[PDB]
């Protein structure tokens, strides 16, 4: 079975009759949950469906809040779409007004201050682009270079214009109090560009009394620019290529793409890479070649999770989507699992003995690496080495089960919280021996730590036989 | 500048006043001709296009003759179009018959003879899929399992079902005689699957009395399973995906690519990655991020050059295509024109002085590294290896610059033959110094050969500085 | 402090009083006790000397028993001794008489049926030789080719004549049982010529009851030709370099060594290089830049122990030999200790955990590797490793600490047989707050096993702060 | 046959009739004359014998002066020589006086001046020590501390004393002169301990308009601390391990020698290992294990010659030491020529070309590599490198012949100064064809350089069969 993870975006098409428990039983290692889109109802109603979905199972999944940060969109229309044909004059304001044709609003109220004639304009992660003529007043002058349709609250793009935006907007907060008092595992945050950005989010994570994982998603200049602060400060990156593909040249994010990956890894944070892996699935029961090559290569980058946006929120085959990227994952690893070797010798005691245990599972052709954890941490240091044993976290803590669904190769195990490494093994061996595939005899490493229920704690590597008086 | 080379196709949307032209300014080394379509006028009319653009600009370009192949196909139906409904039974006869919605004819006819209930039938390269019912003496009942238009003629793929059909089909021969009395520079055999269909094509070559390089197409099972024994018998490879994705699980491509692309250059021949690279090109005016990673990948890979299919010969941004996949390509050199390493040490008095030409330039930072050669096979040895210094082919044979348009980081010069190695010497001085790019003093690595002339004479490396008396 | 073993020769020189206390308090590792000389006091007296200085200093002291084995010996002189003078005509019978000058008996009754005219016959290690001119009868008629002084029972060589002799003598086996009965750790055995060797010494172990490790001396050329199979029957090796340099070409002798240590080390064995590293040092104060620079290469080349033969045994400076031998060591190992890599990744569990072990301890900078050990065996797969950490061996069996007298870089602590992996740390914690140099904090890594007190058990590392409730 | 070069110290033991003879024809590669010892008329008998021997056998051979140096030296005893018994009162005075056994004088002036009680006083490299006990006016009053016997103008050592006197002594200046006139081809200083020493010997050369290759000889602190500035200011080293293991420790030596051997190989200079190699061999026909040793080990270390002193100068077997030397040296190379590989990529023009022809030479099977050199630069690139390839140097200059005798690997070839690339490699041939042991159709690679006749013009690599038109 498959070691790369599946993160499935919900929307309209995982909306209809158990549609979101059809993608847990097809390989849904986590839900995103994009607050761009919906309303609360939907979202609750959805946020259900997984959990109910993940407990009839019995896979783990995680549920991720993504937050639409400071992104810039078009104002309403009067017609509610119009069509910008390429040739023509539109006026896009900071001024309130209902939009018509040559004339719509947008939510940046900086955007007559910031813009200058030359700017560029992306709409819709591309499709129509505009250039700045002139600045009036309050009124921006645009012609349309690239036409197409427009419609309400549509989002643009002003690549290389200095954008004076907070990190966390007023909606966003709101979504991110609705979220945490809702349950969810993780956090993603739209357009990260300081490492400082996570203080924010922690903030309001404090008032409320509840901390979960926060994703930096690197969709910005500055993020790349302060690429190593931004993967220390916060739990997890998300390489998001559409909007990183329209904020940096296209064909800057392939190479940038494979950097986050491979700082992500040295620090032992998870990784997702996200949008357009398997876009024409949207209209299409089959992908593209390019597409297929897309997600082989991100898994041979060494991607923690690949992430389907429009292929499962609107698209018509979002079942096929979730199964054929497991099919491509899958085709990858039986040839080899094998991802880019860390440029730095593990320094913390976690990283030291989680290299080690991998060397001695390897070595003694063992049937499991298995690693107590309490954060993840030290499960986290053994996933980013990509070793083709199963690799198999204990936890006393459920939402940790929910955390690691988005790491490398790992099965997570709930356990009561005990007190002795001897303990531990036992619970091992009791919680291997339930399932099919583990039998008494079976050789597995096991990674522990004292005194128990400690974070960083971790100190132990034991060569146990299931079952067997070896402790 | 650009090294990796950049195959475009030509057809309808390539045929308006003047694109071929733009196509060449834009950087198309190589012009694939696909015999699959179009009358021999329009062949014609293209290949002139092509010849007065690369006199005209002084770039090389190379002219691809790709030949079908035992290419299934549909017959005719009676609207010239139907539309074939998940759900529908469609009968498909080796009888001739003008066709309808329920019944048609095909090109195959074995296929009474070799299809069996189960059999899956994939129509445009996947799109609409068919699963084989009943073979009724001459019919091929089948049920639509994905629906969708097919018309006159459309291509079809029996995965798994062996297909008995010769390599060079009577039309194959016949476009083969057309394109060597036309003067094309290298032919194409799509579906290759033994390593002696290079016998057949040779033999009709003889004939005619005119052999010009043969690319075998990978794009078949039996072709992957005799990989090695093909990249030996023949001149290139072309990873053929789209006709691959089919033929084999869409999801074992992208390592049959990579495998195929490290088989090419372990002997020094030319690969080609062909097809949907940049796909949603054909309607968008900018690719996917899946795409843009496609290109860079294939580069990282160490493929010789990228193709271009519909996105030149019917799409409607044939230039934005062949600029877009330029600018990626660009891209990912700038960071690095690193390849794989070879896993064989070389052998082959070519190879170990080719090796040996790049240690001396790049220790030495010389300006260029300069080959003479007579077949272009002492310069592949050396492009293969990937240096960032110029590769500056010298050679008497015209034909060998068009060949060597799709031979990686090679530009090519045309001069006299020489008759000592003193003359080929003074030829690069004389040739180089008229480019603004190089002056008297620049350092600059040759690789010759005696007797001139010759093939596999190479034996000589030279240290000069242009202009300058050491010889 | 130091990490190769220095192992010394007792007899005339070592018997002063206080002189074997001299060697131990100066580090000699291992005594040898040499029984081609010396009646059984004077072994007991030096026997005893040894155990009185090992357990007043507390320093580890190995006692080696070295067996004479088929040495072939010349007979007694009517004279004492006689000088053979080159260019004289010498008799060496193998019937029995008292020895002139011209006729002397040998012990090798097969020698006259062994001995074709042209054999070479070398003297006391080489300086006397001859080459056999005749056999008459029983008489071997010789000419001295290199002349010099010999002496009752002096030692032969007759390089590649073969030899019919039993593995072990009459009077080794007497000596065997008088040694093991005496109490000796360790027994080596001269002339080893097949791996079956050590199945003789064995059986002769059993009916006495007691079994101690038994070391191949290599120095035949059936040895060479058998090294593998040896070093794994045997418990150690010596590369005995005397006998070695007479019986191979004295050429052959440095990459034979060589490549015995590597055999050695690659099967976890101990090594001893023996024989004139400081020979000059039996008569001056100061060894030669030879006797220097090889001193220093052993320790390169990866040797567990370096021996001392006549430089203790019957030399004017034991005590110097020992000082010397023990500065030239220490220089090297300051600069590094590292020795040449394994040619293999360990694949026995207890290879694959000390490997393990090493690793954990050198990147956390930890203070000491701590191994339990009841064979030794753990721990010998760590020392071939050659950390610069400090490696304490923790055994219940005080035989084993002798027997690790002679293992790379190991100190060695008895405590009682614990029932518990948590009593073994319990222990180390004890043992090691006594010694001035660990402190309370102090970081080290542990091995040990379950069910405690059985060979080969050992499955656990941990990482422990001496005094902390880390277990 | 033999690549590791042999030098032999010429004196009493080689003025024999033809011993010097003997000595070529056993492998004698370089002859060390010893101006420490003998007159001029024995010097120039020993300096003509070695010109025939080297002409009649047409082995190359190198003639190097040994320059003393500031060697500090005994005064004359009334006696000629005493004995200094362990407890003995000893005064050694910068007066002048007719010595005796309590009161003798030395060379060094400024001994009174520079020496302070607790100082060590090592006599004919370290049998006899003293310590200083005072120094009173002009004495100093010193107790044997390890005694023995002195004799007239025997040589001590003050080890860490800062010791006064010129790089030349005036005597070293007459003896630079005598050895310039008398036609020596390479001149080694004793005791440098700066990079400017070699300033002093060019001075003195440039006067007498004769410069020679000058061999740095290391056997002060100073000059190890200095060892990289020295090994680039000067044109080889010599590791001279008698004077070097009593001005440092000797357990120091191996390490310094290693480090010596590894510097001058990275800037491509000779390096001669000498003194104490085989000792023994000075009184006895065989060598010690110690001493096969340290010559195999020299070899391994990368050393492109090793040196004889007294073996050959006073010993018993100077013969005997040459072969045996030789053979050690050939079983070691019968294994392997390689040595510790460079720790940098080559970077001159030359360095880089060699690495090239090293490379094409041993991927091709070639029969041998050659290479023109005017200065044996280009040569000495390449034999640092240790291709078990035969390297064959050839010059137009004879000097260069016997300046290359101490240059691994390497027979040189004289051949008429050519003006053309075309000639050197007509010269190949016909010099290589005179020889058995190279046929018509044998590939050989050579390298070269234009224009002919200028050094550091080397700038062409030629792949040849010989006799072949491939030019
Ligand atoms: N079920 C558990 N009961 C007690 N401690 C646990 C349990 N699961 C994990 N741990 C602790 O998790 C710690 C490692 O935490 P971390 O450094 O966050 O991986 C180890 O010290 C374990 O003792
Ligand atoms: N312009 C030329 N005139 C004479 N020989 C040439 C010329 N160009 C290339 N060659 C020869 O091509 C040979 C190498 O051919 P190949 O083995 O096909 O690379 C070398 O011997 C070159 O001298
Ligand atoms: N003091 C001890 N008490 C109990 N077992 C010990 C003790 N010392 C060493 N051992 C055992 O030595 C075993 C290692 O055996 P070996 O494979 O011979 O190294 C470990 O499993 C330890 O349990
Ligand atoms: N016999 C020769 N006649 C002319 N030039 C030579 C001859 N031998 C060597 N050389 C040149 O000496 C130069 C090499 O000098 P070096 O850099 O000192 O090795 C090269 O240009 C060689 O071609
Ligand atoms: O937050 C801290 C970082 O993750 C570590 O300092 C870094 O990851 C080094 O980790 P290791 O030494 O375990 O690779
Ligand atoms: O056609 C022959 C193949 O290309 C060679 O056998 C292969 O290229 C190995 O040659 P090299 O030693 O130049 O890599
Ligand atoms: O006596 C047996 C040998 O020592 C082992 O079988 C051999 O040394 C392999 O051990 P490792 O895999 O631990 O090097
Ligand atoms: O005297 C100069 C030195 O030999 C060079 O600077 C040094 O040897 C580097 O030369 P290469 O780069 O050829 O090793
Ligand atoms: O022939 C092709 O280009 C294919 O099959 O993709
Ligand atoms: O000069 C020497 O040869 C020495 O000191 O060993
Ligand atoms: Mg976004
Ligand atoms: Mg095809
Ligand atoms: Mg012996
Ligand atoms: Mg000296």
């Amino acid at each position: 079975t498959r070691r790369g993870k599946i993160v499935c975006t919900l929307g309209p098409a995982t909306q209809r009759d158990d549609l979101v428990r059809a993608l847990v039983e097809a390989g849904m290692d986590v839900a995103r949950m994009n607050f761009s889109h919906g309303d609360y109802d939907d979202h609750k109603v959805a946020y259900e469906r997984v959990r109910v979905a993940s407990d009839a199972t019995g896979r783990a999944v995680g549920v991720l809040a993504d937050l639409q940060g400071p992104k810039i969109r078009l104002g309403r229309f009067a017609s509610g779409a119009t069509h910008w044909a390429e040739g023509e004059t539109v006026r896009i304001t900071v001024g309130a007004c209902e939009g018509s044709h040559d004339r719509v609003s947008t939510t940046y109220k900086r955007l007559a201050q910031d813009a200058v004639a030359g700017d560029r304009v992306l709409v819709d992660d591309g499709k129509v682009a505009l250039v700045v003529d002139a600045v009036e007043g309050d009124d921006v002058v645009c012609t349309v270079v690239e036409g197409g349709p427009v419609s309400d609250n549509k989002g643009i793009s002003l690549p290389g214009m200095n954008v004076t935006a907070p990190a966390l907007s007023e909606k966003d907060i709101e979504d991110l109090t609705f979220a945490l008092n809702l349950g969810v595992d993780m956090v993603a945050l739209s357009f990260v560009r300081s490492p400082a950005d996570v203080e924010l989010v922690h903030e309001v994570m404090d008032r409320i009394g509840r901390r979960v994982p926060v994703i930096a998603k690197l969709e910005k200049p500055e993020a790349i620019d302060n690429l190593e602060a931004i993967v220390l400060a916060f739990d997890a990156v998300m390489v998001a290529r559409g909007d990183l593909g329209v904020e940096l040249p296209l064909e800057e994010v392939p190479l940038v793409q494979k950097r986050a990956i491979q700082m992500a890894r040295e620090n032992a944070k998870p990784v997702i890479v996200a949008t357009q892996m398997l876009d024409s699935m949207i209209e299409n029961s089959r992908p593209t070649r390019a597409e297929a090559s897309d997600v082989a290569n991100a898994v041979l980058d060494g991607a923690d999770a690949l992430m389907l946006s429009g292929e499962t929120s609107v698209g018509k085959y979002p079942l096929a989507a979730v199964r054929t990227m497991s099919r491509i994952i899958c085709a990858v690893e039986e040839n080899s699992t094998a991802a880019p070797p860390l440029t730095h010798i593990p320094r913390t005691k976690r990283g030291v003995i989680s290299y080690a245990a991998r060397d001695i599972g390897e070595r003694l052709d063992a049937k499991a690496l298995v690693a107590f954890t309490q954060s993840g941490d030290t499960v986290r240091r053994l996933a980013r080495l990509h070793t083709p044993l199963p690799l198999l976290a204990f936890t006393a803590w459920p939402e940790v089960r929910s955390q690691l669904a988005m790491t490398w190769g790992t099965e997570t195990f709930i356990v009561p919280k005990m007190q002795s490494t001897d303990g531990m093994i036992r619970q091992v061996d009791k919680s291997l021996l339930e399932l099919a595939r583990y039998k008494r005899g079976d050789l597995v490493v096991i990674v522990a730590g004292a005194p128990p229920g400690t974070v960083g704690s971790t100190n132990l590597i034991h060569v146990h036989r299931i079952g067997e008086d070896d402790v």
